[PDB]
């Protein structure tokens, strides 16, 4: 087990995978926020406010109301400042002539902005190949979805081997995964889990929660992603340390 | 037994937007889905029109349209409404049931303002379907399951389209049918849209595989092609839409009989 700054140093590591792990460990956070939020303000403010708890901010650029590539102008802005990537939630999905043009493309131009994607991997590797077109010259990764945190995920056995080999054969691409624990064991592979909360629940469309010491302490991922846990909170800025102090002690005492 | 379209625009179970098409369908003898993947909202509405008379249907592609608003989707309403389609969007609705209600009803685009038909994988398990339910059931609108993709190393083989079956008949009154290769349920009552589709044996150099509308709907037992560089590519788009038109209407006729 190497710390997160040792892997930011190893070999085969990605610049976008290193660039995250040196912040993760100079910050001492390994918490994403996904901020679903309607309004660009909401946005930009909650960026501001948590930025210094979190390593990296999930947008969701297709709920904004108002976007305009000025907000993503600012959003880069903070991003600077606070020290924390941009991963955009759009779940890239298509064979890989379409995708190309989705990631590039429209009035979002989620390549001109966005560090971080996701792809499902159902589509087959054409998936990875287009968006490496377009992610590449930008210098951008990519995250796979290898497993889902939903109840009734099709994300699993076969399925959850077929992503771990894609992104281990797109390597100048695909920095890590999305997923509900370790699922490579080469360590330049980020993981990141989903459905995540302190208190034991679900929601009501099918959303399963697991708490911070479960999902990095024994399943042996590296960075939570929350969204309700957080942005319900009264206080936000309290629930986003309470979700960093849990999964970076989680960390810690994995190490 | 082989229906016609027209016939199973009536049967018992039928969803009133499945009907809508499949009426138009018979009425116009096209089961031809036009994937327009353009940028320009001109162009998209350019072809709309033009080809409109020869289409059951036209699969949008809004993250890709560089000047959406919501102007020009009104315009593309009333092309659809004069010529008679419906109106597809191809954006994968793919994640938790919570999220992807939002990414349906709202964002700049609102898709289930305008779009008849959206299109789901369902990887993320029946939690997907009824997100999107929750908006889509009181405007009438319904969803095409994704159960066999047509790229190279799809996944979406054995127990996941089986997944895709039994979640679509499950969830009847709004998942309409199926974005598939083939026949994957024997119930009329599902329409089955294939994709990876041209007149010429081939695929292109990101996994897409091609098989002729001969193939798909006449051997394959499927209702609809999907087609979007066959006619999309060519110098009269118009022309190449009346040759899959043609294909795809005469191999439906006949395995009706
Ligand atoms: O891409 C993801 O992170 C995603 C996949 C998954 O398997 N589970 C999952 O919850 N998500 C997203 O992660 C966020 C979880 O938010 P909360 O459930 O509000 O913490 C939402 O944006 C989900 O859409
Ligand atoms: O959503 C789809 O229809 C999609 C699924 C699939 O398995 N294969 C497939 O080609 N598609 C889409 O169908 C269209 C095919 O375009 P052409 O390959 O240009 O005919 C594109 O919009 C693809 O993204």
């Amino acid at each position: 087990e190497l710390s997160f700054g040792a892997r930011a140093e190893l070999p085969r590591i990605h610049p976008v995978a290193s660039k995250l792990l040196r912040l993760m460990q100079k910050k001492e956070t390994n918490l994403c926020l996904s901020a679903d939020v309607s309004l660009a303000r909401e946005l930009l403010q909650l960026a501001d406010a948590l930025g210094p708890s979190i390593c990296m901010l999930k947008t969701h650029v297709d709920i904004l109301n108002d976007f305009t590539l000025d907000v993503m102008k600012e959003l880069i802005t903070l991003a600077k400042c606070h020290e924390f990537l941009i991963f955009e939630n759009r779940k890239f999905a298509d064979i890989g002539n379409t995708v190309k043009k989705q990631y590039e493309g429209g009035i979002f131009k989620i390549a001109s902005w966005a560090d971080l994607v996701n792809a499902h991997v159902v589509p087959g590797s054409g998936v990875v190949k287009g968006l490496q077109e377009v992610g590449l010259p930008l210098h951008r990764g990519c995250l796979l979805i290898a497993e889902m945190s939903s109840t009734g995920s099709l994300a699993t056995g076969d399925y959850t081997r077929a992503a771990v080999r894609m992104a281990e054969e797109h390597s100048e691409f695909v920095v890590g995964f999305i997923s509900g624990s370790r699922v490579s064991m080469k360590p330049e592979f980020l993981h990141l889990t989903p459905g995540v909360q302190l208190e034991a629940g679900g929601d009501n469309l099918g959303q399963q929660y697991n708490s911070p010491q479960e999902v990095i302490g024994k399943r042996g991922s590296d960075i939570i992603i929350v969204g309700r846990g957080i942005i319900s909170a009264a206080d936000r800025l309290e629930a986003a340390e309470m979700y960093r102090k849990a999964a970076w002690e989680a960390y810690l005492s994995r190490l």
